[PDB]
């Protein structure tokens, strides 16, 4: 009758099993660099922007001509390995990945089809940027606590072979400019990677990892800068967080977040008085996998044997939108 | 305890408003054809694939350079006075067309921007060929049954003009193949439009339209021949609807079906019994507008005055996956 914030979080929900691809091609910023040292003399820069602006070292590329499908589907396969089960138990399949096959059919239906999915799963793509992958489980989830299907696939592949192979290729032209140049830069802080979780109702897997669920705020008028008012968004979603999940900073173990930049995530992490030591990150070797990036932390931190029974695990998010979402995981 | 088709439906759910934007511009395949005529002499095809295959007089058209957020916006604001509602209730903004402004932000975070929403409005975009309109019902559905929300718009423009250039001008270039040409024909089938929607908690708006809500069948496998696996698939969705909402075809008062070629409409009515009275069409002037076909002609119905309480209406969808969806409203 009254309501309160516990209410709209899920009871029922589990994470059954996740995995990770890394991408096998180191691709270093010095080579980069390199190879774009005559249009940083020609300019007149004589600032790293990557290495030292930014702080990557390095991101990983695909050695092949993988498509978006081709590397959720790797994925997929791993995280029904980790589960423990058959594709056939899967009545939902979302892909959330901002890469994409083709207009359509959906990349959904690509990875469905090409992973042998029964002709009662269904199955679309979700678009949102970085946020997609947690948008993604959040929609699984309540047909799940619904009781509408018992299993779910919500899966991620990014590729950024051909986003580099073009772009490179403007920042070496003779006829580009400074704020071209500038603007162009920031496609190579990409990286290329796949995520997939297999999410079930509690009750078929006892003593599964539990998601809770979370909040959104937006900022949709915002459609140096960005930093500052991602970090304002950030705090605002906070308050929403603390009157639904209950959240204090300090009793959380872990804060996954997405993965930027250095600075962003400096700025992130003080601004919010977070122990950096509880946010594992990847950005200078990986670069910025996009809506992957999430799921990925994750998955890194289940194998590297971090989490244990009862940690509670922030999933965090603020994407282009402007939009900022946050979720719970208890392990 | 014992699981019944019924109760997966949804019982507080309502349409408190629909609008569609018909684009303006007229394009007849006439026109289009005596631009062609050339290149149907050259290859030597007496046959006019558009007019008597295919069945299509015409389509519509943008006048000018209309972004896919442009033609939501528009038809958003439209939804939103036929519900009677300001943009501060809506919760949740859902855009479900093909057609995109970016690879990101969201196209949804676009049209949210621009018709103002709070910063409590969760936005994202799902993709799923031609079903994706009915898909975003029901994620706003089960959002809407929990009470996570109030009220819900969920908005699909759809744009072809770019498309049409590019490929009316390859079907005129002399390096042109038959089997290239043939393919490249069906994008002459396309039409421009929008379509918005606003569904709510029931008791908010009492004496709406009632979504029930609805099923999906798969065919990924496939991811002449689509026809008739078409055909084939919506049959055992009809079993699944049967079901679920205890559909009969001679108890439907409509079939609002998505649009797409005189053949295909044929083939579907034809296998199922339908009285070809109870489905409207709009291909002939419109061509296939996607994923808004179906609100478009939803829309159509209930401002020709054509739509009475307690009928029972069907909206259904076989799109690129191989996928189907079924769903009723009760008017
Ligand atoms: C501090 C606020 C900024 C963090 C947000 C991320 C911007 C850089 C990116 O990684 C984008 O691709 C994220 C996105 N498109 O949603
Ligand atoms: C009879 C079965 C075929 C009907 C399906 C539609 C195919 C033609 C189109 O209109 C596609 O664009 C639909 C789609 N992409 O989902
Ligand atoms: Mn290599
Ligand atoms: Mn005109």
């Amino acid at each position: 009758l009254v309501p309160r914030g516990s209410h709209m979080l899920f009871q029922n929900v589990s994470i059954a099993g996740l995995a990770h691809i890394d991408a096998p091609h180191t691709l270093t910023s010095k080579e980069i660099n390199e190879r774009l040292q005559p249009t940083y003399d020609r300019l007149g820069i004589k600032t790293d922007v990557l290495g030292d602006v930014a702080g990557i070292h390095a991101r990983r590329l695909w050695d092949q001509d993988v498509q978006a499908s081709d590397a959720a589907t790797q994925a997929a396969r791993k995280a029904l390995i980790d589960a423990n089960i058959g594709i056939e138990k899967i009545g939902l399949l979302i892909n959330t990945s901002v890469s994409r096959d083709y207009l359509e059919p959906s990349t959904a239906s690509i990875v469905s089809g090409n992973l042998g999915v029964s002709d009662h799963c269904m199955t679309f793509d979700v678009a949102n940027a970085c946020l997609a992958f947690i948008n993604g489980m959040d929609i699984a989830a309540r047909m799940l606590e619904r009781g509408e299907i018992d299993y779910a696939l919500v899966v991620d592949g990014e590729t950024a072979n051909l986003v580099y192979e073009k772009t490179l290729e403007r920042m070496t032209s003779p006829d580009v400019t400074e704020e071209e140049f500038r603007n162009e830069l920031a496609a190579l802080t990409l990286g290329c990677g796949a995520a997939a979780m297999v999410m079930a109702r509690s009750e078929l897997v006892p003593d599964a990892p539990r998601y809770k669920g979370g909040v959104t705020r937006s900022a949709t008028e915002w459609n140096r800068l960005l930093l500052i008012e991602g970090i304002k968004l950030a705090q605002k979603t906070f308050v929403a967080a603390k009157q639904v999940l209950g959240w204090a900073v300090e009793e959380l173990d872990q804060f996954v977040i997405n993965q930027v930049s250095r600075p962003h995530t400096a700025a992130f992490v003080k601004s919010f008085g977070i122990d950096p030591a509880k946010v594992m990150t990847i950005f200078g070797e990986h670069g910025n996998i996009g809506p992957a990036s999430v799921p990925i932390v994750l998955s890194k931190l289940k194998e590297l044997g971090r989490l244990k029974k009862g940690d509670r695990i922030a999933l965090l998010g603020i994407g282009s939108g402007l939009n900022c979402s946050m979720a719970e995981v208890v392990w």
